[PDB]
């Protein structure tokens, strides 16, 4: 379907080289479809993708699962915009607590609660199984090549 | 990279788990977020969101006189995700599209690009292509070709679901 779009541009604006639209269109379509598959599993734990990401990132820090907002933001799988209202929501649900920084009275830290820890330890197991199932449509060799080519793209994008 | 660091954290914290699937998917999603930022920065110069750009571009791609049924429009957007209702209304209010009665079914309408919509998208698509070319220039042509092929395989697999 992406090639069909490229063919439309070749007909309608032949003065332009629309070739860059192909890889990016495929990347973004894959990402939307992938997000749907991931959310289908997060929903079983009454979590959104951004909630899972925050809890998983606190889990990955290791006990006692305390991160500064900057550390949290920097080690999320995906960032996009302020955390203010999202952190407030996760505290309202009781999965994190904002705690005073003992080394700076004017700032705070984010800590995973016992209920957040219990939940994310179960959710990450299901998430990995879900991801393994999603990717099972690709041969191992294709997945490996895709991973290395994405890492090359990611390095280029981050270098900008 | 940052995804390798995340995998290292999981290997330390949950060694009972094989976090291998997280790698490619994490890289895919991070690339998409960064790509969206680059695309949106360019669209913003034309006071367009990515979704608005897609609707105008899809009507442009249909060829003159740039009339599509809502279903044709949706089926030829570069990226679909959710209803078109609110975005179509905004584009109509801004005067970039007009809803016209379907002469073969009075109870339904067609979406037509207006001349102001056409003038805008003819300029914006030129900038969009140059923007995308610059974004992808971080890859050698051979690596970009391999990535495009790999993504096509993943896309076909995801669509089969
Ligand atoms: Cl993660
Ligand atoms: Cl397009």
């Amino acid at each position: 379907a992406v090639d069909a779009i490229l063919e439309q541009w070749r007909r309608e604006r032949p003065d332009l080289d629309a070739s860059p639209m192909g890889p990016i269109g495929r990347l973004r379509r894959c990402a939307v479809l992938m997000d749907q598959r991931l959310e289908s599993c997060f929903s079983r734990f009454d979590l959104s993708s951004w909630e899972f990401d925050m809890l998983a990132t606190l889990r990955r820090a290791g006990a006692p699962h305390c991160l500064s907002p900057t550390e949290l933001f920097s080690t999320l799988m995906v960032t996009s915009g302020t955390m203010t209202h999202r952190l407030k929501r996760l505290e309202t649900r009781g999965f994190i607590e904002r705690v005073q920084n003992e080394l700076d009275a004017r700032s705070t830290l984010v800590q995973l609660t016992s209920s957040g820890l219990e939940l994310i330890n179960r959710a990450v197991e299901a998430h990995i199984e879900n991801e393994r199932q999603v990717l099972s449509v690709l041969p191992a060799e294709v997945l490996a090549a895709l991973d290395t080519n994405l890492a090359a793209l990611l390095r280029g994008l981050e270098s900008h």
